[PDB]
């Protein structure tokens, strides 16, 4: 039901009342994966309350990228480079607990800054 | 596109955004069509 509820969403990219089962199916999910919140918002894609879908996949992707960041075990240069391309994009832009783990990359960047 | 359809693959993207403005200033460089917008 779960990962068959992207099997609706399937039949979304193959109509107006046919896509509000489709409407509230992006929905569901963001009220109540990885990949799933990647393709469910462009079955919206291909008013407002649409976008509103994304916010909920741009913040947690970023936590994401934090485990990736937290995963930078790798010592390169551009990819540091990289690191605050993906630190400072969101300074201006963009939870508790995230924020306290923020830290340990910042420690971890600089560890392994002084590491390689 | 191939890749879109962690951090690494992006930096391939800055290698396009680069370029590509240089060729878009060759096709600045061929605006020989003397239009307002």
């Amino acid at each position: 039901m779960i990962a068959v509820k992207d099997i609706t969403d399937l039949n979304i990219q193959d109509l107006t009342s046919e896509v509000i089962n489709g409407d509230t199916t992006p929905s569901s999910a963001k009220f109540a994966s990885y990949i799933i919140n990647y393709n469910l918002s462009n079955i919206n894609l291909i008013k407002i309350l649409y976008r509103k879908g994304l916010i909920s996949k741009l913040d947690y992707e970023k936590y994401k990228r934090y485990c990736i960041i937290s995963r930078f075990k790798n010592n390169i240069l551009y990819f540091s480079t990289n690191y605050k391309d993906s630190q400072s994009l969101k300074i201006a832009i963009k939870i508790l607990e995230l924020p306290h783990d923020y830290i340990r990359k910042i420690d971890v960047l600089l560890t392994s800054i002084d590491s390689a």
